[PDB]
């Protein structure tokens, strides 16, 4: 049961996966056509940033 703790966001998930997909999904589409542009956590208060957007995911599922 993984709850989505984004304030623009009125989702919650159903399992810890269930958020790491629908955020990396959901919240952050990706291009893939960056040369070099590191991704950053998209959250009001966090200010973690990662190399790619599975750094992020996995600092989601534990910070988030
Ligand atoms: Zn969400
Ligand atoms: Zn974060």
């Amino acid at each position: 049961d993984l709850k989505c703790k984004w304030k623009e966001c009125p989702e919650s998930a159903s399992s810890l996966f269930d958020l790491q997909r629908h955020l990396l999904k959901d919240h952050v589409s990706q291009d893939f056509k960056h040369p070099m542009e590191p991704l950053a956590c998209n959250w009001e208060d966090c200010d973690f940033l990662g190399d790619d957007t599975a750094s992020i995911v996995n600092h989601i599922n534990a910070q988030h």
